[PDB]
This record gives C-alpha cells, sequence and structure tokens, in this order.
C-alpha cells in the first residue's frame, strides 16, 4: 500500500532516492546488499554532498537554482519529453524531490 | 597592449581568490589568518561540492548550476544586474567558483 504524500520526513525521502535512483534493497530501513549485509541509508535529502550523488546518478540533465525567494531552491529534471520541476528551501531536498519525480 | 595573461590557475589557487574575493578573509601564505592571529587552511571550493556550495549561498545573486551530458559538462550562471555570468566547467564545484569569481570581474579561460 502506498499514498502520495504533499511533503515528506527526509528519513523517508533518502529510503524512496535510495531504492528508485539508485535501486538499493531496503529492509527496516537499512540498505542491504547481496541479501545479507547492512548498510547504513545516506543522508540524500539533508547533505549537499550525498544529494550531489543524485544529480550525477540520474541519467537525465538536472538544474538547481538558488534564490532568495519562497522556497529559495529550484529543481528541473529533463525527462524525456516534458521537464519534471520541483522547489524546497534547502538544494538536498529540492534535488532529491526532482530526482523522485523523475521516476 | 594594456592586458596580458596570467601564470597558470591550479584550483588551490582558485580557492584563494574565492577565499578573499569572494569571503573577504585574510589571505597570508596560502592560510585564512582569523583574527590577524589565529591561521587555518583554505577550503577546496574548487573541488569539494560541500565547500562550494557554501560559495553559491555566499554570493548575493541567484545561481543556477546545469548538469547535462553535453562538454563541458557544467554550466553555472550567476545572475549579477548588469547581466548573467556563465561559465563552463567539468565539474560543479569548478563551475561555481569559475562563476563566482566572473561575478567579481575576474574572467577565467
Amino acid at each position: 500500500l502506498y499514498f502520495q504524500s504533499n511533503a515528506m520526513k527526509p528519513r523517508d525521502i533518502n529510503k524512496l532516492i535510495a531504492s528508485k535512483i539508485f535501486g538499493y534493497e531496503i529492509k527496516d530501513d537499512n540498505i542491504i546488499k547481496d541479501g545479507r549485509y547492512r548498510l547504513g541509508i545516506p543522508l540524500y535529502s539533508q547533505n549537499i554532498e550525498s544529494a550531489w550523488q543524485v544529480v550525477e546518478k540520474l541519467e537525465y540533465d538536472v538544474k538547481v537554482t538558488k534564490t532568495d525567494l519562497k522556497p529559495k531552491y529550484q529543481v528541473h529534471v529533463f525527462v524525456p519529453g516534458g521537464v519534471k520541476m520541483v522547489f524546497a528551501e534547502t538544494a538536498p531536498m529540492a534535488i532529491c524531490k526532482g530526482a523522485l519525480a523523475s521516476v
């Protein structure tokens, strides 16, 4: 079961990114490789370093814009035929939201 | 002939320029001198995305960072009132620094 959320907690977004963008298997909120080795999940939606892994991982062109408006950041992901667009107060969250929108 | 081409610029040189021209830090012997007596190293602005993002949020203009699959890979827009400053680079950190310096009248080829 699933539900469309208007705004999800970073911890939850990091899991969606882990599996949907990086294809990792998640189990009880950990990444599990080869079905037996556990790893913690990167804070994609909080660190720009982690979030940048997202930017590079995506196959599409990506635009990150910083302004002084509200919300501060805007991200564009150019999916074939159409472009996804999102807003967020931080670059890492706008990046993750854009990535998830393109999938 | 009024202008001349400078000596080669290494990433570490770009970082020094960022520290002083963008952050206004005190630079003495490749160090950021805090309180005129305490020194720190200069962050890898042109190499680390965390350091480079500090530059993004420092610049007072809107900034845009684009990653494309064509070349050069990265493009940065710094929206200076006079007219946007756009640069290219193979990495986001370097493109960010190149664009920040262009916003302070320091082009880089």
